[PDB]
């Protein structure tokens, strides 16, 4: 469905209109110099290689052992228990071959990020969705989905903060679902790509700081949105030491490491000041703080997120039986606004839109009045 | 779990103990004799012509339905099989089924075939069933490819009337799901009480099949003939797997359908009357049981005080106490832990005898 | 198969009677003592403990072999459908497993059931037959889980030494790859011979299973019983699979099926002696026709090779031939593998004066045409 | 297999031993300047237009072959990754693809990974390939449905003219066998030779795609970039499965590759010829040892013959003997198929100095067995 919503952008584009493109989580900004330097001034010295080891250079799962030491008090063991990744989609991939085939179910909530789906189906699992939304008890449908299943799902697949409903569980939420993985054997993946993009002075809790989640649950983490890395990928899986090393021998056969200049340049975002990180989450405080009070000035009252990229849009009541889809066209053609219709996320999420937080303030701004002319016109 | 009260009770046996057995669904009457000697005689790919233009005329007569024979019906050697060869045919290996809970796993060796998952679908009395199938399949992806069902029901008594079907029918157009039913209590039906056919839905053959086999109705336990009726592309689909082995009870079977039919009803009528003394010996025990209107099974659920128990442990309890082998109800399912099965598959004097059992077992509970 | 069935019934709707040496099924009717325990138990998950014991007495008694009733021996809906449950419990979806080309594809319906693919080891005169199994075992990767065959052979009455079963049992060992025998023609022999089971190579279950029906031995087409001996864990896969199946055996046929494997043997022999007879005749008339077929020792199958004015036709095309012109109808070798496309099969499933009409429509069609 | 010769190799290092390591292919030499440039100054799913073009221009400057860069061309992660993912969009669990025996073994892998037996076929002098591809391809069941080659090959160093690929496609097409070509070793060529691309062949597009990595060429190992052209079905469903998968665009890699196809093609030569110099000294010195190993024609490997005195320990033992005696690392043949085992693959990979070494550590050891 975002290759509709795709398409009719593109072609606002080619007819010369000026869209502000809020529908996809590209960073615009650019990557910190000091990582870019890193990864050019390792390039070109003549003896790198781009290759490297199955698990990553060892002074990198270092520096994500201190990662996970440093924010969350966790320990995680650089030899068996963390593996660098060519960014998360292609780590979870992955994983998936090695551990689902045919005759295999995981569990994914609803609405969610849909590359957690398209993974697990080229592996040829099926997928069972878990509604995630306000009003119904996640843990009675989870715990229903695992009992309802036959075989029971192999694994689960979690993402706080959430894409693309912008939702924060604290580490009470992290404690009932280890607790319900062992009671059923289910292993929990966890997608902590956001953990930085956090506002309000909020931090995000790793799955990795419940008492032997190790046992159970494996956590990826992407440098994609913490460090703006633009036409790069890079991460880690950390946790369970035997998922750890089936990633490890799958990925053996499909590539030689992550490009080693890049390695190196991930030590030097990972390692010394993060204030290049504070001020991209500072950012995008700021952008939802314009777009969140515009839309409400304007009488969509949108419901602020407390972190990832995403303003998550109940859609209002005058154009909700229009659906997500239809009214992101309407949106386009009206506001000249680019979102993301919300059924692409999974059918519970047809009552809303995903605004990314991706173009500047003024752009936000002219976003803002777009839509506000629109509901003037439509007579609102 | 059937394994296991299976071994449980020839453990028993094994001790010489004297087991009232009420836990298969396998009749232990005699075939009509008519029957029997039309197998003596003939012992001296779709199926035979003939026995498919018997079902044709068994569903005009009985259902008002138009089966073509050369198309529409197909012989199975039973719907375990039949099923099977279906799932092989429409799923692509993984795919996944709608199956009620509770209810009897019919799918098990298609599922271990065709590597079937299983979503289970709440068939109970407090849970809207359209609702949470419409939401089964809703949130399975891809779909799932179909849903069985049965009625009457194995091991509820559950019956449906039309209204049932023409709702199940008009759903599964909504989300191109296949819909498979199970009639093989088709005869066995209680106080005028009457089982209709998915295929009276007018439409049901572009999304529906439907199974009988011989074996209930006629006491043909063991003889393995049936048939599946319905779309002719999947009636197709199964002659082609059929094809593959590259090929006697058929020919007597064909005495069952096109016979003198009263031996049905003196089969049904001996089920009613067994139904009638455990139903009134187990309620003089002060176990109110429900009383099925049709099935070879009461669907008893468990006494209060022996409810913290689960459906496992209270039917090793009677097992040991009573000397009754009944069927757990967690083996259909999780949403069956609070009942057990009995098959009403001994004789009445043997029915009594195990509500002595049941009975004596409260006595020494103090009930 | 199918194929050649049409062309046949279609010649029989036009009137033509044609003699029937293709299609493989006994026509001789079943013993009385075996129908008579049908019928008298119909009218009153391993198989009955019974007849697992006549099973343990008939490789005893037969081959010196012992086999324990309640481990190693097992009661078969017939050897396709309990070969098909044995490669549901032992296979994946996708593997593969070994068959000889030209064989009788018994395996079918097992490969489609659990997803099997097939790899054709050639078994044909002038070919190591070794050389190409475990160059075949060698070749493919992950290594096959299982060779099937058939000893008196369907469709080329071959028979082997108990030697030839020692090297396949010691190769088989040697990879670990499972063997999987088919009896099915042992009682049918000939000129004082007696078949060798896989059973009687010393070890033999640690890697072998082996599958009898009853069908051709006793005239019991269609009865679909048969068993499978041999390694414990294999029995038990089976076991397993067949209760999620059927609730049981038809006990009738179970009863039955001890009053042909325990007693007298002399119904046996009788059946036995009279395929001797039909093969004397089939082979002399054809042979004083100037077609040159080979002698079967064992099994029902004249497997005739292709006369040379004739093998540029091919085994499908010929066939039509001597329906069309001889009103005999073979089976094509082709339907076996192509290495059987020189080849046409005929059952000796006629009495002998129809085989002679047979006889005479084909030596009539060679003096038609040039031979 | 490779990871008992890694695994005593690290132990050797463990133990302060000075190896030569010419095992794992891995290109030592810095990539060009001029390429890695571009991704400083610059830092669909079919990949940039313009990169798409530089391929066309590349296909038709040196093969006078045309390609149309919107729908017969596409831009890989490199031909590792890139092939395993044409192979999770082609196969599954009931197909069988096949191979080469001697042969490269990541083929292998990605097809197994998404779930595909694979049959291997000998290709060594001796033995007729196309008479056993023919065979390979009629005796399994379903057909094959693709094939995997790669020329120059890794790691015989075997190179084709243009008449082995208009048999291959020949075959293929009278088959319906797709053909999968990897042509990762076009520039690493020596002496004057020259390797074809299988699509020079006419109707090659009809059955036919091909794979290269910009990784050997132009010392960009580890870069993930390559590309893959021909058949514009099987292109299209490796764009597809790039769409869901979504692993990156990776742009200033797309750029660097642009350079390394429009920049000055001296340093692929340059490139070629350093191997060509170290295939100098490492054959002319085992032949001065007596080891009479062939001359490569092209690919980074000598593909040397276990000599007759050693041939009896077989080459993963060989193998374990030239690292604890000679203090060389080498890969052993059988790594790579069964009909390798009487050889070892070296990778040119150290210096002229270490090969010295090496080969020193060759004589000597030679010299200690008295022979
Ligand atoms: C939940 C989540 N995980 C991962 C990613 C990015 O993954 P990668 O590291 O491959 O860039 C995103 C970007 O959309 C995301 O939203
Ligand atoms: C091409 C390549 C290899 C190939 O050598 P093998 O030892 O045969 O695997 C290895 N590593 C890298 C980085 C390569 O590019």
């Amino acid at each position: 469905v975002f290759n509709i919503t795709a398409e009719l952008k593109m072609a606002a584009r080619r007819r010369g209109e000026d869209i502000i493109d809020l529908s996809m989580g590209n960073p615009d900004g650019p990557t910190p110099p000091h990582i870019v330097e890193k990864l050019c001034t390792v390039a070109q010295r003549e003896d790198t290689h781009g290759y490297s080891t199955s698990r990553g250079i060892p002074r990198l799962r270092r520096a994500i052992s201190h990662w996970y030491r440093d924010r969350y008090d966790v320990q995680i063991d650089p030899e068996s228990e963390a593996i660098v990744t060519i960014g998360s989609k292609e780590g979870l991939a992955h994983l998936m071959l090695a551990t689902l085939d045919h005759g295999d179910t995981i569990l994914v909530p609803n609405p969610s990020y849909p590359i957690h789906i398209y993974g697990a189906v080229i592996a040829g699992a099926q997928v069972r969705s878990v509604p995630l939304v306000p009003g119904i008890d996640f843990f009675n449908e989870l715990e229903r989905a695992i009992r309802e299943s036959i075989p029971k799902p192999r694994m689960m697949i979690l993402g706080f903060p959430s894409n693309p409903t912008a939702q924060c569980v604290e580490l009470d939420f992290f404690e009932r679902v280890v607790a319900l993985a062992k009671q059923y054997d289910v292993m929990v993946v966890h997608d902590l790509a956001y953990a930085d993009i956090v506002y309000d002075g909020w931090k995000a809790p790793s799955i990795m700081q419940v008492p032997g989640a190790k046992d159970i649950a494996v956590e990826f983490f992407t440098l994609s949105k913490s460090y703006n890395m633009a036409g790069w990928r890079i991460g880690f899986m950390v946790g369970n030491p035997e998922l750890v090393s089936a990633l490890a021998r799958i990925k053996s056969y499909h590539d030689y490491g992550t490009f080693t200049p890049l390695q190196v340049a991930a030590i030097a975002a990972l390692e010394g000041d993060q204030q290049c990180v504070r001020d991209i989450a500072r950012q995008y405080q700021q952008r939802r703080d314009v777009l969140v009070k515009g839309l409400r000035e304007a009488g969509w009252m949108v419901e602020n997120p407390k972190a990832s990229m995403y303003v998550w849009a109940k859609i209002p009541e005058p154009y909700a039986h229009l659906g997500s889809l239809e009214f992101a066209k309407k949106l386009l053609q009206d506001a000249k606004v680019s979102v993301s219709p919300g059924i692409g996320f999974g059918d519970y999420g047809d009552d809303h839109v995903r605004f990314a937080l991706i173009e500047n303030r003024d752009r936000l701004r002219q976003a803002v009045r777009g839509i506000k002319a629109m509901f003037r016109a439509d007579g609102l």
